């Protein structure tokens, strides 16, 4: 807890985002569709983010596929701004305060999606940069380009008026009262690989601009190789490419959340990407898929949400909330789950073996928690010795999903749990407490 | 196999604006270097006359670009000659006065081009000759040159992708061009080798009905890629760009080794531009500024020996007109050339302690030897007869000087200076 | 015709080998039961390398998969030898020389494998080396193994005595009749490319043992970059990993061809390697395969000898020779196929266009040959025009493998082709 | 990190001597005994404790850090290579290193061995017995798993019957002995084979059953981060780059290395900067570039080497021949307050690094704040901090560690010219 802005995150930020289910075209009218909802049914329970995905900026959007070389919306100034026929309430160079403002009433924060660096459509025309005679041409970078969206070019940072125009970009945002940036084209670039030097103007630029705003830093596969960079000057770096509602992928986030345990902590939150949960695809072509509920199993959702909340990931909801059925709406509504999200730590794998995995973590009362995974594809029984656990002695055993007491665990927590299936228990002593 | 192989039935011979004049070269220096080339160097067969990047950069000054700018273009996407550089082109007349010019004095007529279709013509969304599709369409996303800002690649998927680059043949033809020096297009630190474009250009050029050559650069080429070169470009860099630096021409004795078997009528792998005379003049490359060429005569002669045993094509980079008497004379030995033009089966013989011996042959049985000490140390270098595939003594020419040097017994041997070379002619003794 | 040795091979080299059959494993009645039906059989047709492969040094060798860190026979110059248990003519010191004698009398010639480097046993024990007083230990390199057999260690060319071992290896070959080697480890290596040095020690050694000594190169893919070095040094070098009969290797070799194309010529051919036909894996495994006839269908079996006959790749027959039935000893005895490979030049890849690819090539006597191939998953046209071969005007067309006149073409060539399935097509000037 | 019980063996970072950088892999019984004799007399009150003899003990013919390749090497019947008794006479009659150890342990000291990754090729190409078994060397080699740099060994494939029994049989041997630490070396970074992430799984679990406390080091580096989980949990050290020597340019790197490394420092889990080139050393070693000498670290690389390992929290080992100190380098080990940022000190981070200038910060508990701060230029200049930067709020008393001389009052910043490669090393501590 050496750097301010690590308490803007004491603890996994919470949230919603319009990527998985809207793509990069989501409207005004869905994000506070989305917002009302997590208000009602969701803020009791840590939920609180609700943020504005890629190309807001794209009039045109309407997939996750971008329609490469369009014109964007942008001020005098070489920043974007809000598409006004997707928001309408941005007429009049109002930008995201409006939208901001009634999130805000709601109890809830602001976030939205910023791309790397300065609009070509900018360096081209050579428009001005706020704060500074350079135009921004001459603060882009010759040969900085993102593989996969044609919208920006990277910022030079050797150049004068690059910090400037970094610094004008957090000034607009704070504002607009935005609470949490998502970076894009910034950790892991086939082309180019980390962008260091941007992360490092942005979180100058966010330092300068007066209101707290969270860092999260996409895509993935973060390297770890630049761990400490990370850990320092981020609130969440993603761990690996698009996350999407795919065995396969679910399955490997598990090394991921191994090889990145060591550097989660307070402010500092490897994140293992959006949970593709309830209504997907909307406006997404994305993951394989089309307009779908997700094609997780229930066992899958669980051991995913188990996974993300024992590792404490950033939880962030990538479905149409206003479609969520019971189920779905359950798994974000379990406070005793919730509670080693927030109050666990030190969570690590005791080890991996065929196929099962056992993770384990604990709270500041010496309550103790354990998540036993089966990734196999067949039905087996996992299990953990207490010694494992470092548990001296008998332990009584709660099943904190079903919210059901198991009673005394004397040797070894021990289940029976099919392909893909896993189960959270609470650990908590029993010697010196009543019968 | 290849009919554009008729094209260049020798190497290319001639002279490139680069490294005297970077991006920026005007009308009037083409002009005045293809007048020198016309009265001192056409018998010897220099016939090229190569504008380089960025004819169509109004502003340009350098070897350095500037990046992001506007650029001149018709309404079909292609990029125009700079009026103020080449006031002949005013009116949309491009490059067909100029070219007409050197025509007319018995030279030919080369351009430089980047890879692709301009960034600006993307954005604009401007149209393709022969087609309703505009040039955003055939962009490639994911493609760029990252030493230069000019272009986007070309999507050889897209429908108009080959209608674009059948176009600017069509240009190109029309103003009478009879070379093109592709950039961007060979190694690339991002992409590496651009396949697909090298087919569209070989096609768009067979096309256009008027004989093109097409040089590729910049290097290292790869080997992998001798194949698709061989069979479609007329000559390909071996290696970035060469400069008037000891270490690069060192470096050229093992890429001329690694390429000298796909040497050949037609396809010449390239050894760059001769960095000789008067360069930098507005150029910032290679480490230096307006000057005389930096490599010593002895480093000079080594070059042009290697260059020429090799078969690389020869691309004069200097500002002819400023030459001294000592640079024409390596430009017009006749005898050398013959080893150039005639020559054939050039071979490294070996190479030992930074010793090198070549060795090439003409029809008519006349063996050429280039000894080369690439050593820091003076050294006799020599090589027996016998490893020449001389099977008696042989009469020894040594062909720079012109002189006669008597028979050869068993070995041909010569004292050597560090970097200094010698290049010798065998033939049956009386 | 720079390399005096170019002269061993002036036209590609044709015989049999053990490996796709016995893997490590051949014994001498199986190496001349073989000779015996190439000399009857095939000799005539250009056949006459019997290759001897991998581990005859190995005494209790039994698959294609190596027996690791195994004793192996050796004489008193850190030499490998001839296991006489599988070699009983090998009785007495003799090595191979009567069984290479018995072969030279069949009218055919003999070759060996050998993997680069020493012995491992022989740096260990430090044993000598002939012709100098430094020991095995002393020439050997620190870091340098085969990563797929245990049997050696590489040679360090800069420490003195390692060319006199690779000298005294191939004296004691020519001292046996050795016509043919085939290197091993030696081309593509994963962990640590080719082994450039030892393939110069090898040349060399061969230029000094005074017999014509065929120098093969194995396994590949081999690189490009290294064309030259390899085409000044060696006869043939393997254009690929091993070969085997599987579809998906076969679909692989059309674009290795392509890439090495400019590189084949007199003295010095890429190699497609061994065709895997007839009867194989009786002691191998490799390929996923176990004792079996060749999974190539006929239509994919005419697809291999007709790629490997227009460019002109070496021809060795990995099969068991005495179990060919009669469609696959025709494979290997069309006169007219031979002609294409033998006495045609330039082969080259006309076009490859949705997994349809024709190739070409020519004699000097006004014969242009035309090789068409379907290699997609689907039944198809191939068809090629007669001004894309080069060809100015109509020419007589003949199917070589079924040795019959197609008559006149005037504008192109055009053939329904199964899935894998191709066609050799000779055009000559209208009657 | 609290997880493992092994960390308990290395609460603070390792500190002792190594006899790589002074005899190569070729040191005596004699020598080791007199560097030992040393510890105990003038460094083991400030903290020094591990003799630990370096690479090659069982190679009798070693005599340079050159190694002699494929040399038998002295062996038991059980695959396990045993020391040479020409260079450790006491071991005569095989007793291996259980005197030596005596002796170590009899002064109040620890003893240490370098082992290389693997099993001896000569057992392997003999097919000697694995102890407790009925299986051969043979039979658990790999058959594609070598040393790069070194001959001695074939890698052991842990998929094979008999693999971990190997293991377990060599920390058998050790503990016997009364070994406390083993740096293993051809496990981290391999230029043919990446980190061998199986055989450290091994190791750990053949300790673990040995039934004895014994550190494990992990060498060479440069360790990647990719496995920072592995040998946080595994190792209670690993090091962070190749092999150190007394040249500025490697001196220089670590500062990035440490950058890269110092989140995952912590108690029992030591990412190492390698051994102190200093004194005399190259005795018996050619490597670094240099032939016998005194180390070639000016004064000021060497305090500023000195400070950087103290509060990162490298481990600490003196790589010279300690006999031959004189009072300056003796001085560098001896600085109680210094080596209280070692011992005590956490949290040490980059505070920054601009124009070759780099501040590092680290606390204890009792709120001092100590400040390292480095001039790594080739300029002399005047290098600073706020105490803003520092995150500490108000006034303090400033004191330099290595004079041991207070400093008075500080309100605002630190600020000190500094000469090209050196540094300062201060205590900052609330006011009045
Ligand atoms: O979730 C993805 C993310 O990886 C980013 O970089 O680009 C688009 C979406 O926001
Ligand atoms: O000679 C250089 C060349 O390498 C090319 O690629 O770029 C510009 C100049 O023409
Ligand atoms: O044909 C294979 C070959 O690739 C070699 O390298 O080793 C074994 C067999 O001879
Ligand atoms: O210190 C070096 C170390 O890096 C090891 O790997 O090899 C021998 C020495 O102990």
């Amino acid at each position: 807890a050496s750097m301010h802005h690590y308490q803007w995150a004491k603890t996994p930020p919470m949230g919603w985002n319009s990527w998985d289910c809207y793509g990069a075209s989501v409207t005004e009218d869905e994000v506070k569709g989305n917002a009302e909802y997590m208000a009602k049914y969701l803020k009791p329970f840590g939920w609180e983010y609700v943020v504005v995905d890629i190309q807001w900026y794209e009039p045109g959007a309407n997939s996750s596929i971008y329609r490469p070389f369009v014109p964007l919306e942008m001020d005098e100034y070489s920043r974007l701004m809000p598409a006004v026929n997707r928001f309408p309430s941005a007429k009049g160079g109002k930008g995201f305060k409006p939208l901001a403002d009634y999130i805000h009433n709601l109890g809830l924060k602001f976030g939205i999606h910023i791309m790397r660096g300065i609009p070509r459509q900018a360096v081209h025309q050579n428009t001005p940069i706020l704060g500074t005679n350079v135009g921004a041409r001459d603060i882009a970078d010759t040969n900085s380009i993102c593989p996969w969206n044609t919208d920006m070019y990277g910022v030079d940072h050797r150049k004068e008026g690059a910090q400037a125009y970094y610094d004008s970009l957090f000034q607009l945002y704070a504002q607009w009262g935005v609470d949490f940036v998502k970076v894009a084209d910034i950790v892991a670039s086939k082309l180019y690989g980390t962008h260091t030097e941007e992360i490092k103007m942005i979180r100058k630029a966010i330092d300068r601009c007066g209101r707290p705003i969270v860092l999260s830093l996409s895509p993935g596969p973060a390297p770890l190789d630049h761990a400490t960079l990370f850990v320092e000057n981020a609130n969440m770096w993603r761990m690996t490419d698009d996350f999407w509602d795919r065995w396969e992928l679910l399955y490997d986030m598990f090394e991921q959340c191994y090889k990145w345990c060591k550097l989660v902590g307070l402010g500092h939150w490897p994140d293992a990407d959006m949970l593709p949960l309830g209504h997907i695809g909307i406006r997404s072509v994305d993951g394989g898929g089309t307009d779908r509920m997700t094609r997780f199993t229930k066992d899958e959702q669980r051991t995913m949400m188990t996974l993300w909340i024992i590792f404490r990931s950033p939880l962030m909801f990538g479905g149409e909330l206003r479609d969520n059925d019971e189920w779905t709406l359950s798994l974000l509504t379990n406070e005793e789950v919730l509670h080693v999200h927030q109050n666990g730590y030190g969570a690590r794998q005791v080890y991996r073996e065929n196929d099962h995995v056992v993770w384990t973590s604990q709270d500041a009362e010496g309550n103790q928690f354990v998540a036993m995974f089966n990734i196999s594809e067949k039905r087996s029984v996992v299990s953990v010795s207490l010694k494992d656990l470092g548990c001296m002695e008998p332990m009584k055993a709660r099943d904190l999903w079903a919210k059901e007491d198991l009673g005394l665990v004397k040797h070894q927590l021990a289940f029976e749990l099919g392909p893909h299936q896993s189960i959270l228990v609470k650990l908590s002593p029993a010697v010196g407490k009543g019968l």
